[PDB]
Order: C-alpha cells, then sequence, then structure tokens
C-alpha cells in the first residue's frame, strides 16, 4: 500500500526529563505501530557517528555526539502509511506548538527526538540500529 | 457571528475509543452542543444523502461502506465562527494540533466530519436534524 | 456476565465543560455505548420519575431543580460487569481516582448518575428510553 | 540565550478553570518562573499602565473592565529565547496546537497576554514587580 | 456554608521534576479556588521551622528542612466546600494510587506536596505564609 | 532502598493503543527504565517459564495464547520499594486509580505484569533478561 518504515531515536533529555512515554504516546496515538525496539544505557559513540555521518564537518558534531552518549536513548522502527514524512512532522522543531519539539523542547541540541526525513534516510537508519535486517 | 454546523463522529473513533478525545478537543475550544443523536448504524439513505457532492468520485460507494461499518454520532454545535473554527479544529492528517493531525493517518478513515461553508451546514443538519 | 446500565451526564458538567472528561472515563475502561439522547433541558416529569425513590427526602425538589437548570445527556452503556463497575467509576466525592473524587465536591452538583442495581437499571433505561 | 518575559493570566482562566492548563503548557516547554504573583483583584492602575500602547483604541475602556473583573496571575518566566517563544505558544484564536488556538475563541477574553518585545517585556515585568 | 480555607505548599521536587502545573491542576480539576498565592524562590529557613514545628523532636526534622530550602516553593490558600480533608485526600500518600502522592510520588521526604490536615494547622499554616491576615 | 522489578506489556496494550498510557503512569512516579525488550511476538516457552507457578491451573494454557496473540514488551524497572509500588500501580480491575482499574475490564485481558515478590521479580528478570 503506501506502507512505510521509518527509524526514530528517544533522545537522552528524554528521560532525564521524563518525557519518555509522552513522546511515544504522540506517535501511538496517530497510529503507527512498534515494528522494533531496542533500549540502549548508553549507545556506542560509534553508532552515533554513523547515524549523524552526514554531519561529521559541522561545528555541533562533536557536542551533539557527547550529547547523544550522554544517557540512555531508545531506538524504534515505526511503521505505517506515509510514516516517514508523517512522523517527521509530529516531531516537528521547537518554534511550531502542536508537535512534540514545538510543545516539549527549547533547544538546537537538547531536542527530545530523531525522525528520519527520507526513504534513503530511513533505509540506512534502521540499518545502523537494527542491523540484523 | 454566532453560527451552528454539523459534526459526524466516524466508525473508527468508535473502533479506536476517541470518542470523547474527539468530542473534548471541540468542548475545550468553548463551543457548545446544540443537539446530538447517537446511531448505532446509520442509515445508508443518510449517509448517501450527506455526501452527495461526493457520488461522482470514485472514492462514494468504499466512504459509504466505511461509513456504515459501525456507530456514528451526528452534532449540532454552536458558536462564535462555528463554521469556520471547527473546520480548523478538524484540521487534516498532514499539521499536528489538530484531530486529524493529532489522531489520523488515513484519507478515508480521519474520524470525523466537519461542515465547511454556510451552505453545506444548512443542509447537513437538515439530513440528521429535520425536525426544524 | 454482560450487563447495560444507565448513565446521565448532568447540568454542572456542562456548565464546567467536564461532559468529554466524564465519557472518556467510561470510554477507556472500555464500556460501550448503546444508546444516547441529548437533552437540552430534560422535562420535569423525567427527572421525577427518575429520582421516584427519594420524592420523600428534603432534598427531592432542590435536586429536580438543579437536574434542570441546564442540559443533560442519557446514556445506555454495555459491558461486563458494567453496573458494578460505571458504579465504581463514578464513585464518591471523598476518594480520588474515581470521577466524582477527581472532578466534583458538592452533595448536590456530583456530575453523574449511575444505576445501583439490576432493577434500578432496568427501570431507570425505561424512564429514558422507553423504545423498548 | 536567556530571556525573561511576562505574562498574565486572565480573569477567564480562572473562570473557566484553564490555569493548571495554561502554566503547564509552559511549563512542558522548559520555561522556568522567576517571579509570579496573584491578584485576586488587580488595581486598575497597573492594568491601565499595562496596556498604555493602547489607550486611544475604541476596545481600551471595556478591555481594562474585562481586566479587572476576575482574579489575574503575572509570571516572569526565563528560559532560552523566552519572549518569542512563548508568544508562540500564546499563539492566536485561528491556529491549533496553541493556547488560544485550543482554548479560546474571542476577541478579548483570550485567557493569557505574554510580552511580544524585548523591550516591551522590560517594560511590562516593572511594572507588575516593580521590586527590580 | 460548608466554605473552609486551607494551606498548600508545592515542594521544590515539583519545579526539579516539572510537576507544578500538574499538581495545582489536580486541585483546581476538584473545583477548588485560589486565595491567595505566593511564590519562594527560597523559603526563608526560619518559615519552614515554624510550619514543621510540631516535628522538631523527630529524626527527619533537619534533613527535611534542608531540602525544603533546597528550591523554590509555592504557597497557595485555596477555598471550598470542606477544603481542608478534601484536599488532603487528594494529597493522599505514596502508597495510594489516585492521589497526587499516590501517582507522581516516590519518597519519604521528597513528596511533591502539603496540605493542612485540621481546621488548627490551617488557622497556624495560613498565618505563617500570609501573616498579612 | 533500591528494587529492580520485572513489567510485561500485553498484547491488549498493543490492540487498544495504551502501550505509552501504561508506560507514562510508572514513568510519572519516577520509575527508571533499567532494561527493555520489544516481541513481536514472543516465544512460548518463555511465557510458560514465565507463568510455571500456573501450569496447573485450568487457564494456563488460554493466557499462553492469549500472551502469544500479539506483541509484548519486557521492561526492567528500578526505584525505591519498586516491586509493591509497581504491583499496586498494575492494581486490579475494581481499583479506580490505577491502571487495571482505569483501562482494563477483563479476567485475562488486563494490560499488564507485574512482579509480586523479591523471589519472583529475581525470577522473572533472569527469563527474560538472561544476560544476568
Ligand atoms: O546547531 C546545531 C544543530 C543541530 N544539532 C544537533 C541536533 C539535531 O537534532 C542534530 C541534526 O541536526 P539537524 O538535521 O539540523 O536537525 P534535525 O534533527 O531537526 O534534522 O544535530 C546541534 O547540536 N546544534
Ligand atoms: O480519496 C478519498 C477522498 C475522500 N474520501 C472520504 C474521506 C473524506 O472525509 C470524505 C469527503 O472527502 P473530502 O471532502 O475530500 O474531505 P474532507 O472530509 O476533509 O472535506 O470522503 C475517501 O474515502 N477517499
Ligand atoms: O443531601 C442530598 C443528597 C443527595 N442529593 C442528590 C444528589 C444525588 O446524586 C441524588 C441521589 O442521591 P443518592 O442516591 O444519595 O446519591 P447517589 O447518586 O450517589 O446514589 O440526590 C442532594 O441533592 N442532597
Ligand atoms: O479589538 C480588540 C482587540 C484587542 N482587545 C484586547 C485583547 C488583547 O489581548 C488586548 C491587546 O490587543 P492585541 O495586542 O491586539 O492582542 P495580543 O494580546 O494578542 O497582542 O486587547 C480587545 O478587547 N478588542
Ligand atoms: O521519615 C520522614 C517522615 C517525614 N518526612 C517529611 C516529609 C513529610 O511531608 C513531612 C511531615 O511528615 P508527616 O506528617 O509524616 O507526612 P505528611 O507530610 O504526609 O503529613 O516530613 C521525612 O523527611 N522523613
Ligand atoms: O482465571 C484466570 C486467572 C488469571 N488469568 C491470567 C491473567 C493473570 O494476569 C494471570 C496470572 O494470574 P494472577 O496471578 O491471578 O493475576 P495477577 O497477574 O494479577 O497476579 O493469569 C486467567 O486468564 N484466568
Ligand atoms: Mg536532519
Ligand atoms: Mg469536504
Ligand atoms: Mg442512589
Ligand atoms: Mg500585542
Ligand atoms: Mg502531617
Ligand atoms: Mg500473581
Amino acid at each position: 500500500a503506501g506502507l512505510q518504515r521509518t527509524l526514530v531515536l528517544i533522545k537522552p533529555d528524554a528521560f532525564e526529563r521524563s518525557l519518555v512515554a509522552e513522546i511515544m504516546g504522540r506517535i501511538e496515538k496517530k497510529n503507527f505501530k512498534i515494528v522494533s525496539m531496542k533500549f540502549w544505557s548508553k549507545a556506542p559513540r560509534n553508532l552515533i557517528e554513523q547515524h549523524y555521518k552526514e554531519h561529521s564537518e559541522q561545528s555541533y558534531f562533536n557536542d551533539n555526539c557527547d550529547f547523544m552518549v550522554s544517557g540512555p536513548i531508545i531506538s524504534i522502527v515505526y511503521e505505517g502509511t506515509d510514516a516517514i514524512s508523517k512522523i517527521r512532522r509530529l516531531q516537528g522543531n521547537i518554534l511550531t506548538p502542536g508537535t512534540i519539539r514545538g510543545d516539549l523542547a527549547n533547544d538546537i541540541r537538547e531536542n527530545l527526538i530523531h525522525a528520519s526525513d527520507s526513504e534513503d534516510s530511513a533505509v540506512d537508519e534502521i540499518s545502523i540500529w537494527f542491523p540484523e535486517t
């Protein structure tokens, strides 16, 4: 059908601020289903760097990796109609109220959640976190 | 400008237990219930009249089938700028913050209907609440 | 044991915009709506029949007055052990966790009524939904 | 980096019991309370100062009367980009997802005030918390 | 009528955990109204010790005062029918789900909220926090 | 002081979309996740081990079939007095305020499992997370 899969990361600030269920709940409410899920008490920097490889040239690259390994993260593969972009809109940004980041986050770095932004990004990110493909 | 508008709560809302969730969003925006009917299964005729403008579209029959595949609630809501405001509340499955934006992800199963103009509002209210 | 029970949503619920809140608590416990009527103002007779057992109590008339001071919704709910479970959901204004426990604080204005026995449930359903 | 901004919770929030709902939205966005005062009734000259840029408008007097019709809370919030972020949270009655977009439907009774610039922020904070 | 007033403290853990609105919301929802309210970025130990004077002989007395001045608190005077005990039940305890402490707290000391437990306690506590009687 | 306890989120939670709702209640009580696994379908021998004390009961096989009818999540939670506090959170279908009391109404489809003793806790954690 229009069925898709996408990769979401719940970031360490979410655990810090006790917002894990709140975030997963918003995705659950829009009728997306968990296909795979993995809890990392601390992610290997290796995985983080791969995941953010497209960002390796940026000023914020290392500070961001630092944060991403500063506490637990959950990686989830979601599935549903048009999953990649719909879950991207749910994530939104810190400027737009009504989205996850819009309602709950206020920082350029500590922003609670990652979602794949394209078909190619999803395929690649899912592979990084669930290599057992 | 105080108006009235017609809302339908669709069978997917009952299936997924989103009924009160949906009504609550409209209630919290301060719109009031003027009349309301619960249909365990809506008469197919009523659904056909309701969606008449669409009779030529390819989705007409499938949509009718779905609209009759479970209960629905028909509600007349009152309030300032009600037709326009409740339409925004309804929203669409793309933009978060709305009923459809937060809770739906289908082109057919989208939880709620709301009139979109003064004319369709008058018409739909007469279809579901002829007692006027 | 699958049962049906009668619920009234009282005028204070409309006044304080707690309608969907109340219905949502029953919906989330997995009870289903079997029938439902919205009354902009309930006929005083219906209210008198409904509260007959209380006709001799000092609060009878004041209570009737309140019950007619705004809209109410009459609902028939279905589900396993529905009469007993929805009574617990209704609760009382003392113990938190229930509808009254969380949302009410009056001996008269207490948001919701729920049948309390198999007999009163049958009776009340006939008062509000005679079509049987 | 850090900014501070002035928020007013308006009397319609108390009347409609939405005070915690509004404060909660700003809290969930990680803004912190620096100062706060509850006014069972705000002195009229504070209200008039606060809206002084509006002194020539037709709605001026009526809005002041409304603002003095019940309790208000004045809060200084602190956080990154506080002024603009809280402005967007307030939003407007046409924009679902925001405070006014979800809970308000009036030109005047719109639940919340938030400063809209650095200068207005600085000035408004000194009106409500002149002890600084 | 049956009208009463009672004193509530929102404790420093509430600000720490971002649960201030959540707590005040539960009281607001049961139809109690704020009569006076005061924000303390940090309360004078003097006030805390008075407030907990009946506890001056206990092992936990000083550790508790320590915590009560470890961050902001809000003191509120609420009003409504039977306010003292109804708001006491709302507060509940860490063992009873459905109450504030029952749903949200898990510690003998860091327990989010105080509510007066009698007519005499209320009168005295209100006097401590809003001396302007 | 600290304890750890085993929680199972049952297939009815996935079917009814209450997974976040349940995890949220335990999160709001300040319990932390130590370990967690999602099982699209749990191997039947894990389920049977997990319920082994129940092997002679009449409901044994049927309950196992239910537990394998959809996804489940196994979580190790850590916090002060975790075992007993999470047990009370789970509660039962007769007790409003708890997970089962608010959201469940069945003898078997009751949303959540939580360990009920130190020994059962230790044993159940080793069934679902034997890597320790
Ligand atoms: O100035 C920045 C920009 C981004 N990031 C982090 C947060 C962000 O989530 C991630 C990827 O950056 P992006 O693609 O700009 O944001 P998004 O995650 O919204 O795609 O890098 C920073 O730490 N600082
Ligand atoms: O391709 C489609 C388009 C629409 N519909 C249904 C869903 C929609 O709610 C109804 C009316 O369609 P619309 O007027 O395009 O949508 P709306 O209800 O958003 O005005 O028809 C379909 O089943 N398939
Ligand atoms: O002193 C009273 C007692 C009761 N009632 C009203 C509220 C109540 O909902 C209704 C029926 O009374 P009940 O059977 O004692 O309460 P419940 O509805 O909890 O069974 O009468 C009063 O107005 N005053
Ligand atoms: O026609 C109007 C316009 C505004 N106001 C009130 C409500 C508003 O909150 C306040 C200030 O007006 P504004 O700056 O236009 O609105 P905002 O508060 O969104 O900046 O004056 C009215 O009563 N009538
Ligand atoms: O062992 C204890 C007991 C109490 N307290 C603190 C928390 C409590 O809120 C306050 C007053 O004690 P209480 O009267 O036993 O509890 P409550 O506040 O529930 O009345 O003292 C502790 O720090 N440790
Ligand atoms: O008659 C029964 C009793 C129990 N069970 C299932 C549901 C229950 O969660 C599990 C274990 O039973 P229990 O220990 O009595 O319930 P709990 O999980 O509350 O300890 O077995 C049934 O299917 N039928
Ligand atoms: Mg990106
Ligand atoms: Mg249309
Ligand atoms: Mg009775
Ligand atoms: Mg302005
Ligand atoms: Mg005490
Ligand atoms: Mg057991």
